[PDB]
């Protein structure tokens, strides 16, 4: 007797990458899934009895020293944020972003992005500090997406932005660079610059050299260099998630284990 | 020549709480405008060069490892959650809270509160861990609120609750009690059994002992007891904020220390 479709899609809920198990054994599927069952039940035991920590809290905790002790100050920004800031960032219809929008009431939406707020931080902290000024933020974003192993409509981006001297292409390859040799995340840089940081054919981020007549808009007139970051693709890609709802806020994983037992 | 309500008000953005400046001293408005200049730049280049964190990122982290060490699993999840949850918290008309939320598409909701998601993981996590089981969550809420200096309509909640043994008042009591006097907060408890922690007449916090009968609709039916408390108030309170808005997600402060300079 052969597995269902629907069992093994069962089983795969319950499958954690580096379970050594295969499915087409000849064992019953009742067998198998009280073996997944038994093993998830004791990963979330050893988790609750040891470090009690989420993996996306944990990452964004640990991102977050990374970044301060390279002398960037920490944002925590609006998620909320006024509508025109879209169209500010010159996106309009013809762009995809365009129709990937939460609308909120008549005049908010939530972010789809962080560098609407960091081009205003950056704007207004030139008053106040010493050049180079360099900041980030780690927080929710949101887009309407199809459905997709390594997409989520509710996500969580680092951004971080540097201004004024010590703008290279050369610089911000160094800062991402030990930044995922830090994570240990395997990575390729792939390149007004502009770069993207790929783990084979995924998007890990892209980023940015200053300055772009985007800039003026915000009141900008200065280099920058700059890049964003998806939280829960890093956490799919260091964990080898099979999908990236394992690692996204959610109800249905918890650690990459499912809650459904 | 008296200073205006209008120049009082921008001088008001720019006093910190521990200056020791009166605006009536008869100096010219430009003068004590230049003054408050020079000292918040300051504030925001020491900031800057010694721990560039912020204080709303700071007060989750330093609050994640309370709960942490105290045997509390941190949750992360949902803020976008289902309309369907509202009314499952026997939120209707003749609440305050049904008028207070922010809808987004016709099904979906930013959530005022955090009790929907801790309970589904308290019934999900009752079929894999020992008794009892002891959470928490701590991220963005939403409500729609009138103008006051004590609401935001973007806040950050932090959420615990314990199921199964020890769920007495006198444990959540001690909870409470051991976790404000860690952060240097004072209070005062006032109390199926229902009790708000104040600061003054500030609502830090309301709590809860069950069972109640809501509990069923959940899939819950073992005792239990918990409490939310609104961080923006924590800060509020440590660093003595006249206004709320000196402690939120925001562009127009930054560690209670105005952007506007
Ligand atoms: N829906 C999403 N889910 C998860 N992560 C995302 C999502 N959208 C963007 N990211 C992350 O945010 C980073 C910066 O955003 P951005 O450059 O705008 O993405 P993007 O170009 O739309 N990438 P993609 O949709 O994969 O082609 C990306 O490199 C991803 O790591
Ligand atoms: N709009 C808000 N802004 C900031 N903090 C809030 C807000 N609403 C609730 N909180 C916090 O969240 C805690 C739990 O929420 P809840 O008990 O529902 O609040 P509440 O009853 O509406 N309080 P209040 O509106 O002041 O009378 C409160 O005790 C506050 O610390
Ligand atoms: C600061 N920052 C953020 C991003 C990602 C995305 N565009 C966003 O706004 O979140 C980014 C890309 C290139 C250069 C700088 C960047
Ligand atoms: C777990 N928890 C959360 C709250 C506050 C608010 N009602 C919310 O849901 O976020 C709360 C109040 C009493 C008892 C338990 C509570
Ligand atoms: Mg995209
Ligand atoms: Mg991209
Ligand atoms: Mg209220
Ligand atoms: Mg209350």
């Amino acid at each position: 007797p052969a597995l269902t479709k629907s069992q093994t899609d069962r089983l795969e809920v319950l499958l954690n990458p580096k379970d050594e198990i295969s499915l087409n054994s000849g064992k019953p599927f009742r067998e198998l899934e009280s073996e997944l069952l038994s093993r998830r039940k004791k990963d979330l035991q050893q988790i609750y009895a040891e470090e009690r920590e989420n993996y996306l809290g944990k990452l964004e905790r640990e991102i977050t020293r990374f970044f301060v002790d390279r002398g960037f100050l920490e944002i925590k920004s609006p998620i909320l944020i006024p509508l025109e800031y879209i169209e500010r960032m010159g996106i309009d219809n013809d762009t995809e972003l365009s129709k990937q929008i939460f609308r909120v009431d008549k005049n908010f939406c939530l972010r789809p992005m962080l560098a609407p707020n960091l081009y205003n931080y950056l704007r207004k902290l030139d008053r106040a500090l010493p050049d180079p000024i360099k900041i980030f933020e780690i927080g929710p974003c949101y887009r309407k997406e199809s459905d997709g192993k390594e997409h989520l409509e509710e996500f969580t981006m680092l951004g971080f932005q540097q201004m004024g001297s010590g703008c290279t292409r050369e610089n911000l390859e160094s800062i991402i660079t030990d930044f995922l040799n830090h994570l240990g995340i395997d990575f390729k840089i792939v390149g007004g610059d502009t770069l993207d940081v790929m783990h084979g054919d995924l998007e890990l981020s892209s980023a940015g050299v200053g300055p772009i007549p985007l800039d003026r808009e915000w009141g900008i007139d200065k280099p920058w260099i700059g890049a964003g970051f998806g939280l829960e693709r890093l956490l799919k890609v260091k964990h080898d998630f099979k999908n990236i709802k394992r690692a996204a806020r959610s109800e249905s994983y918890y650690n990459g284990i499912s809650t459904n037992l």
